[PDB]
């Protein structure tokens, strides 16, 4: 049941977000309802039906504020997923080329229209060795945050 | 990085982990044991690379459905010095089945790559990539459900 789960989940980030409140500084929790915001507005002005963006066809200025975002983003979304930052294990380098590896993803859910598994034989051809570059990136990751 | 200092370490770090199983086998489950890993190491020399992988493709079918016998015969003593439980007792038959063709696709990579490390799918040719990424992903599927 797909709309129940997501329902639900809906549910339980609008509390982790008023747990976010509560937990974290004033400045910090200022920052981050800003970026939170700023994601939320680009899905909406450029996501498709589920939600997702097609990075590769914004200009190289929105998609550098995008990726600004979720590099600031992305240390609570490793806490709540119960893992070590990804910023702190990660080189300069390889954080870039992480949320690069994130937005290859979230394409490729775009242009196979598909919310779970994704099955390498339906994404397209311009985009299959750059899709399973960021798979085996994305695990590499995974790994190092546990 | 030393390659041959590794491989002779593990090399003899394994050939005390027979020791042990000659002693905690009982003596049938150890004489089977001792013929299938003669099988496999047999197969490796005959068939393996310069790292001693084999190229299960090119083989026959019949031989292949062999190794795959052997290698399912074997395969819970090695998830036992992995510290892990039996792969065998937390899969279906079919999902056992297809573990053991992962392994075998990987295997295969091996021997195309020339690597004994991490596989960097650039490297991996393309009649192979996509095999291979399937492969990848059921080995850390089963390997999740063993922990
Ligand atoms: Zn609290
Ligand atoms: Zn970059
Ligand atoms: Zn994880
Ligand atoms: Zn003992
Ligand atoms: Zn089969
Ligand atoms: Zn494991």
């Amino acid at each position: 049941h797909a709309g129940t789960m997501t329902l639900e989940a809906y549910m339980r980030f609008s509390a982790k977000l008023s747990e976010a409140k509560d937990e974290m500084g004033t400045k910090e929790y200022e920052v981050f309802t800003k970026e939170l915001k700023k994601l939320t507005n680009a899905k909406l002005a450029y996501g498709d039906a589920n939600g997702n963006i097609d990075y590769d066809a914004l200009s190289p200025e929105k998609r550098e504020e995008m990726k600004t975002v979720s590099m600031g983003l992305q240390p609570y979304f490793d806490k709540l997923n119960g893992h070590k930052s990804s910023k702190e294990v990660l080189t300069q380098e390889e954080f870039d080329r992480y949320m690069e590896a994130l937005m290859t993803h979230e394409i490729v859910r775009v242009k196979t229209k598909s919310t779970g598994a994704i099955k390498v034989e339906e994404v397209p051809e311009a985009y299959k060795e750059r899709f399973m570059k960021a798979e085996q990136f994305m695990e590499y990751v995974d790994e190092k945050v546990r």
